[PDB]
């Protein structure tokens, strides 16, 4: 169709995790 399930579940929650998360990972990690 168009991918596997990421667009289904990552899409949905990497798109709402990667931001969450990295948004501090790296705003707190990589700037250290």
């Amino acid at each position: 169709k168009k991918h596997t399930i990421w667009e289904v579940i990552a899409g949905l929650v990497a798109l709402l995790t990667f931001l969450a998360f990295g948004f501090w990972l790296f705003k707190y990690l990589q700037k250290k």
